[PDB]
């Protein structure tokens, strides 16, 4: 087993800064249970960064499989055991963490040359399954470039096999990911692991377009959000 | 589920001083492994009190049956689930705790009047199973008294099934509880938990002579151990 430890107390704790405003200042994985979440569920709290980070992506090595259709990318996927390890949280509970509290996303991102950007974006919420998980962001400041933005209208979630109204995957592009595609596309934090700079069909890759284009892979990624009004404690 | 923290990461620890050195300030159950122990077992670590604290014993509501055989109190028993709950570590895991380094044990003890008090003594050490668990105690300080030393030779372990090398328990006492009595039973951590004065056949409750004397049963205890010459990590 890992390293757990165990409070001998309970409390329902709605996210990550909850967690660390109530004094837990240990960046682990914890349980937290969004108001309107059925139930509680692990998420990485980066408690790094000013405090309070509930981690809702991460890349570090290319261990898990980002080409996962609708469902999976609905009820997350991945690595909630190990500390460097790779995960999507889920579409569902984007939503019901981003509707519950208005809250800012922070990308932290890697290349293979020891160099870090992030991008920050003011109010980030994601919409519900009847909406296919359309998302809203507002005001972004950073280092890393503004390659999220559908301006690069909501932007849709698509997967494989949900994708422009087609369920069944027929025009569905090899190891495509889940993402809320811009015109340009821009961004693709769930593409395939490469080593950089790469080669393939397409430009498939895990891309942030605004720092190294569209045909260079990143080496980590952390996405992550805290309320817009996080006061940390002490 | 209780709250707990997963750091996702593995390390095996020997005791609550080497998890509070390793950054870990949290007070909680954690799990230890010491040397010669064939497994991990769960501890509540108090790192209060300057930090590092592995508790073996609690009594804290008179929840848990501290009347129980040899066998019991060899592996351990009660609460490991609540902060506030009691338990035994167990006579094999003491023994493996104190022999791989030298222990001061710490024991805090509470009455019903809201007074507290401790007692002191540098290197405790329980002996092995074919040695009935015998206590070996150093030097006494505190403000409680020295209640447990034998001169109130290695005082053995006792339960009512193993009592002055009798094995049947036929002349056994009523709720008789496992500990390592002195002439005077000046000393019984481990007794029926009444409510501060008591009356009875036998003086069988949480017994401190030199604080409260035979008839007043303690609300609140606390045994725990570190080694000698722990230095705290900042």
């Amino acid at each position: 087993m890992n390293t757990v430890i165990d409070l001998g107390s309970k409390r329902q704790y709605a996210d990550c800064s909850e967690i660390f405003n109530d004094g837990y200042k240990l960046s682990g994985f914890y349980k937290i249970k969004p108001l309107q979440s059925p139930a509680e569920f692990s998420v990485y709290c980066d408690m790094s960064d000013g405090g309070g980070w509930t981690v809702i992506q991460r890349r570090s090595d290319g261990s898990e499989n980002f080409n996962r259709g609708w469902k999976d990318y609905e009820n997350g996927f991945g690595n909630f055991v190990q500390k460097h390890g790779e995960y999507w949280l889920g579409n569902k509970n984007l939503h019901f963490l981003t509707t519950q509290e208005d809250y800012t996303l922070k990308i932290d991102l890697a290349d293979f040359e020891k160099n870090s950007r992030y991008a920050q974006y003011k109010n980030f919420k994601v919409g519900d399954e009847k909406n296919f998980y359309e998302l809203n962001i507002g005001e972004y400041s950073g280092t890393a470039g503004d390659s999220l933005a559908g301006n690069f209208q909501r932007m849709k979630f698509s997967t494989w096999d949900r994708d422009h109204d087609n369920y069944e995957g027929n025009c569905a592009e090899e190891d495509q990911s889940g993402w809320w595609f811009n015109r340009c596309h821009s961004a693709n934090l769930n593409g395939v692991y490469y080593s950089g700079p790469y080669t393939a069909k397409t430009d498939n890759g895990i891309v942030w377009y605004t720092w190294h284009g569209w045909w260079y892979s990143l080496k980590s990624v952390v996405m992550k959000i805290r309320p817009n009004d996080f006061i940390p404690n002490v």
